[PDB]
């Protein structure tokens, strides 16, 4: 790491996402997050509990004395806990991101784009359903209900009957939150040997065993151009920390990471160690 925190100079909001702009050695840069995190601002204010952060951002009061300094200091801990610089966001910059309905509506649009591109749906066979969904979002109907209803009505013909609607909902939600690629393919639940059984929580080790996750070796993967593909329910059974580490180990070795809504499994076509105890 060069710096363990960076000051957010500006923000822009578009398509249910926010871009946080900062200077990195004289180079104007940004990181992207979903707007979801920026309605309840307090999950982002550094609390007393070590906890962890949903994303690598800390919000602070710009008028307050010692709230920036406390953030900068707290973020030399958080930067090590999550292996990312922490962006320090003056809460003044994120006062007008849209209404909680305006947010719901914009995220919903991203869910639709991902759903048609993923299952190859003509955007025109959706628009009656989309119009209905958006109208209910403005009546404060749960985003999570609107999406589930939309999928139940749009899936027929396009989504294999052996895929549960609730696994599609959850691919879509997670795909927009962390910008993860979504496929319908069979899962392999492979993860890189980089993440070690030894330091896993019992939840983590138990959960990997439960979905028959298997360790793969970096050069074996890079050689066979092997996508790591996780069933979304099995992926979300892991700890948030572990989920990030699996994905960052993949992106460093330039291996595509995909969530799937399928519970069918890839052929074991490669040297894989399956997870177990010692
Ligand atoms: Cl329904
Ligand atoms: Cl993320």
């Amino acid at each position: 790491m060069d710096q363990s925190s960076y000051i957010v100079d500006s923000v822009t909001v578009k398509n249910g996402s926010i871009h946080l702009y900062f200077d990195k050695a004289g180079q104007k840069t940004y990181e992207r997050h979903s707007l979801s995190h920026f309605v309840n601002l307090d999950n982002l204010r550094a609390n007393n509990t070590k906890g962890s952060l949903p994303i690598n951002v800390i919000v602070f009061d710009g008028k307050s004395k010692c709230e920036e300094s406390s953030a900068k200091s707290a973020s030399v801990y958080y930067s090590q806990l999550m292996c990312q610089p922490i962006l320090l966001l003056d809460q003044a910059l994120v006062s007008d991101v849209g209404d909680s309905a305006e947010v719901a509506v914009k995220m919903f649009d991203a869910y639709v784009n991902t759903f048609s591109s993923t299952f190859n749906v003509p955007m025109e066979k959706l628009k009656t359903l989309v119009a209905t969904a958006e109208a209910e979002l403005a009546k404060n109907v749960s985003l999570d209900n609107v999406l589930s209803t939309f999928i139940s009505a749009a899936r027929q013909g396009f989504v294999d009957s052996d895929v549960e609607t609730k696994d599609v909902v959850e691919c879509l939600k997670l795909s927009h939150q962390s910008d993860i690629e979504v496929t319908g393919d069979s899962c392999n639940n492979y993860m890189l040997t980089y993440n070690k059984v030894e330091n896993m929580t019992p939840r983590d080790l138990g959960a990997c065993i439960d979905c028959s996750a298997r360790h793969i070796n970096a050069q074996v993967a890079k050689s066979h151009n092997i996508a790591l593909i996780w069933n979304v329910k099995d992926f979300m059974s892991l700890s948030e920390q572990l989920r990030k580490q699996i994905r960052s180990a993949a992106k460093k070795n330039n291996l595509p990471f995909k969530l799937t809504c399928a519970t069918t499994r890839q052929v074991v076509n490669v040297v894989t160690t399956k997870i177990a105890l010692k």
